[PDB]
This record gives C-alpha cells, sequence and structure tokens, in this order.
C-alpha cells in the first residue's frame, strides 16, 4: 500500500497477510457470493495496485472466473487510453501521465503508482480505478455462477413462503437489475411465482403490501 | 340543422345523406340496442327536429318500438304546455311561442324553429328538448328488449371477473332502476353471483372494495 512519511514524502508498504489470507477464503468458502465484490473492497480499501494483483493472484481455484476478470480489465485499460490523450512529446522527467496498464500496474512500478495517486500536478488515483474494473469481472462472474434465477424461484408448496424471500432476494442482487426492474419484481414476482394457497392471503393484505406484512401474514400458511 | 350567412341571418343545411344511413345501420344491426341512444345524439348534434323525423322516419319499419317513443313525446308536450301554457292572444307581426308540438316538428315548419334556436330576445332549444324526449322513448325499448336481467348473470366457473364485469354492468346501463340501487348491486350482486374461487379474494380485498381493486385483485384468479 501508501506510507506516508514527513516532508510530504510517499514510500510503498506490504500488505497484512491476513488480508491477502481473508480475502481468498471469500472467493472459495462464498464461491464468489455477491459479498466477494464488497469483500475485495473493504480488505483492498486504501491499497496500491501492485498489491491487489498479488491478492488475486495468490488465489488457485474458481481460476477460470480469474481468467474472466483479466479480459475486463484489459478492456476498461482500452477505453481508458481511447479517452486520454496520448499526451505526445512530453518534457522529459515530467512524471508520464499512466496509460492503460500503467492504472492495472502490470508495465509499471508501484512508487510511480504512489507518485500518481498523489501527483501534485494531475493526481492519477491508480487504485480505486482498478478495483472497480476487477469489481466489474467479479460481478459478471456472481451473475454466471448464480444457481438459479429469480423467475425459477418459487415457493415450494410445503416450503414456507420466508425461505422462499431470502432466495427470491439473493437473485434479484447476484443478478444486478435496475433498481425500477427490482421494485416491479419485489412488488409483484414475490406473489405470482407463490403456491395458490399464500398467494390468495398476500392479495388480501390489500395493494402494494409490504414485506413485514406479507411474511406476518403468511406466517405458517 | 342551421348555418348563417352575412349580416346575421340564419338558413337551413339538411341532415345529410350518409348521416341518416349511419342511423339506420346502427338501428338495424344493433337493433335498439344500448348504443342507439348515444348514436342519435350525436348524428343529431347541429340538426333541427325537422330533420330528427327524418332519420325516424327512415327506420320507421320498427313499429313497436316507434309506438313506445311516439307516446313519450306526445306527453312531455303536454306537460311543457301545462307548465308553459299560453301567455295570452298572440300579439300580431310576430312568430307565436312555441308549444308542445313545435318542438317535435310535427305541427311547426324548420324555420320558426330556427327562429327560436336564435330568437334574440328568448331563444327556445327546439332542437335539444326533442331529442332528450326521443332518448326516453329509445331509452324504454332498450330495457325491452334486454335479454338478461342482472340477477341471472354471474361467472363461468373458468371464465374470468372481467368479462363477467363487463356483461353484469351491460344490463345494469339498459335496467336504468336508480343510481342507487346500482351501487348496491355493483358493491354485493357482482360478488354474490360470481363464482367462490375469486368470491375468497373479492373478500380479503376489503369492504367497500372499489371496482379498480376488484380486477386488479382478481387478474388471473381463476
Amino acid at each position: 500500500p501508501v506510507q506516508q512519511t514527513g516532508g510530504g514524502n510517499y514510500i510503498h508498504v506490504p500488505l497484512s497477510p491476513r488480508t491477502l489470507n481473508a480475502w481468498v477464503k471469500l472467493v472459495e468458502d462464498k464461491k464468489f457470493g455477491a459479498e466477494v465484490v464488497p469483500g475485495f473492497q473493504a480488505l483492498s480499501e486504501g491499497c496500491t495496485p501492485y498489491d491487489i494483483n498479488q491478492m488475486l493472484n495468490c488465489v488457485g481455484d474458481h481460476q477460470a472466473a480469474m481468467q474472466i476478470i483479466r479480459e475486463i480489465i484489459n478492456d476498461e485499460a482500452a477505453d481508458w487510453d481511447a479517452q486520454h490523450p496520448i499526451p505526445g512529446p512530453l518534457p522529459a522527467g515530467q512524471l508520464r501521465d499512466p496509460r492503460g496498464s500503467d492504472i492495472a500496474g502490470t508495465t509499471s512500478t508501484v512508487e510511480e503508482q504512489i507518485q500518481w495517486m498523489y501527483r501534485p500536478q494531475n493526481p492519477v488515483p491508480v487504485g480505486n480505478i482498478y478495483r472497480r474494473w476487477i469489481q466489474i469481472g467479479l460481478q459478471k462472474c456472481v451473475r454466471m455462477y448464480n444457481p438459479t434465477n429469480i423467475l425459477d424461484v418459487k415457493q415450494g408448496p410445503k416450503e414456507p413462503f420466508q425461505s422462499y424471500v431470502d432466495r427470491f432476494y439473493k437473485s434479484l442482487r447476484a443478478e444486478q437489475t435496475d433498481p425500477a426492474v427490482k421494485n416491479w419484481m419485489t412488488q409483484t414476482l414475490l406473489i405470482q411465482n407463490a403456491n395458490p394457497d399464500c398467494k390468495l392471503v398476500l392479495k388480501g393484505l390489500g395493494m402494494n403490501p409490504t414485506l413485514e406484512e406479507m411474511l406476518t401474514a403468511c406466517q405458517g400458511v
């Protein structure tokens, strides 16, 4: 990561072992749940790209998804170059405006990544941008790995309604739908994909019922 | 109908032929159905009583229905005469005040009917009054011919609430009854004559459910 000493000077520091270990376990034990995206952000919060790559390169299982993440990052760097003018001839001795693989950090050293993060001329915060690219790759995997889907999620006849809800929302989250679609699905598809006995009761509650009211009333049906 | 010319004068522009044909087509096909009442009102907008009598004459072949309408017009005119009696002897050099049969157009010419329709001192809308008298005659025919009383109307077991509501209201319209009886029927007889599957839900909705909430809740129920 980054350690700033007196005088405004910046230096590189190692990334703690447990943070690397905790990231590895979250990826494997949770089988890339939808919490492997935020779990990555907190553990990587305020760190440099050189140490992130390591965390992603210290995991050996679910390696196929890691290949997907690598491809997404390359594409973000491609667009970065398209939207960032190659400065061209530059005063020699001027820190090079970091390019695409200089945000990922593959073609660059940690010190200049720290120097861009706090560059007085035009600081390029390499860390937040790269974590975001990786997050998009992680999010695609959550959707690809998701076992079922919201439409096929349906309360078992003997299954309780609340269990069906835990399955429904976890998938309304794993499948990252736009908020408006989310409101429509939550207001309607939680009643339509249910069993008929409880569905009538959910209709009896009244229009625009709320989840508290829906769970309380269908409790024990 | 009536047209205006330079100077503030008025003339007659007869009801057109293809407008009369449409009135005939609505009566022959719908057979004095409920829609015959509004079709007439619209095809008669801007027209005068003489032309309303032509429209009825083209469909004069129907006689049981035209006997009911004819009876009503005579009555309303008599009431007009009773509550608007002859003011007294008529000063000469002017048009008489309208009598009940003039509103009909039987004893009166169109020009006199137009002079009242556009009389500066006190214009009498001879045209609209007669259409209303005729509409009460047409409405009675609809109720006479209505094939189904609302109490019999029910929902097919696999039939939905929407079509059943459509049929239940169709009859309630033709069965003018009174607006209050309609409220009791629309909030109860609909649920009572329904099947039990959607009634359970119509009961879950709550008390005094509105139609908007009775139709939304029972969409797909059964």
